């Protein structure tokens, strides 16, 4: 019996106190998750572009994930992790006030442009880079895909959508609750047992399958029956298997383990050899919707 008051209260006090609206005026909507809308404002002092996540707290599903973001995007900075400049509390929404990423999303990357093997190694370096500090601190992004990966001017990798990630101890090592996007979920997980932090190198995995064909794998079918097929059948494969490099395959093998124990680690991966391939991030410019052409 945990009363939407006695929620408020909790957030209260882990946020920014007052109203934003006082130095925020031009609010347009750029994008909506299932957590809530991504309208982007303009600041009055010093006239800069800010992106401004409100989650409405009533319209939630687990309510109690709303302290993740916040919680990660302070105590957990990092240079491929995005920036929080503030976080207030309005009406009955809660309201993150986040750097502008001028690069955009990479599901728009992936999706209209084919990147090559170069341009993929740098993303997949720069979320193990991310993650290998956030698994070595106890943290379960439990939620990764190219919708949460977003790109600067430059095209350098910043992992966001920080609301499904999760917390582990030596008290509590491993957690049951159900979260992530159907498709780039670890078979574990969609399974319901006790998953580490090894879920989040299978969906870096499935990504890899995102960033070469376009889509995750089982993607046209239904959500609930691309389940059972990746926790039932084998580890999913490229339809582009010729295309692909022999160091890249053998990555990609390494991420997408169905035994957890023999799924490869954040640390471990850093090391091998296929993330030498990894271009520049202005390597990335030219594929962004902004400089494309169509």
């Amino acid at each position: 019996r945990v009363s939407h008051e006695q929620f408020r209260a909790a957030l209260q006090l882990v946020v920014d106190p007052g109203d934003p609206r006082s130095y925020l005026d031009n609010f347009i909507k750029i994008g909506e998750g299932s957590t809530g809308i991504v309208c982007i404002a303009t600041v009055r002092s010093s006239g800069k572009l800010v992106a401004v996540k409100k989650m409405d707290l009533r319209k939630q599903q687990r309510r109690e994930l709303l302290f993740n973001e916040v919680v990660i995007m302070r105590d957990y900075q990092h240079e491929n992790v995005v920036e929080m400049y503030n976080s207030y509390l309005v009406g009955d929404e809660l309201w993150v006030v986040m750097e502008f990423l001028e690069g955009g999303a990479l599901t728009d990357i992936v999706t209209h442009t084919r990147m090559n093997e170069e341009q993929i190694a740098a993303v997949c370096l720069a979320v193990l880079q991310a993650l290998s500090v956030l698994h070595a601190q106890g943290v379960i992004h439990r939620d990764i895909k190219s919708d949460s990966i977003l790109l600067t001017h430059d095209g350098r990798v910043k992992l966001s959508d920080f609301g499904f990630c999760a917390q582990v101890s030596k008290e509590v090592p491993r957690r049951k609750s159900l979260v992530g996007t159907p498709y780039w979920m670890a078979p574990e997980l969609i399974s319901r047992l006790p998953y580490g932090p090894e879920v989040d190198i299978w969906s870096l995995g499935i990504m890899v399958i995102e960033m070469v064909d376009g889509e995750p794998p089982y993607f046209n079918e239904p959500p609930l029956k691309a389940m059972k097929m990746i926790r039932d059948n084998l580890p999913p494969r490229l339809k582009n298997l010729h295309k692909v490099s022999p160091s890249l395959k053998g990555f990609l093998d390494r991420l997408l383990v169905r035994d957890p124990a023999q799924r490869a680690t954040a640390a471990e991966l850093l090391k091998h050899p296929f993330l030498a391939k990894a271009g520049p991030p202005a390597s990335i410019v030219p594929l962004m919707r902004q400089n494309r052409t169509r």
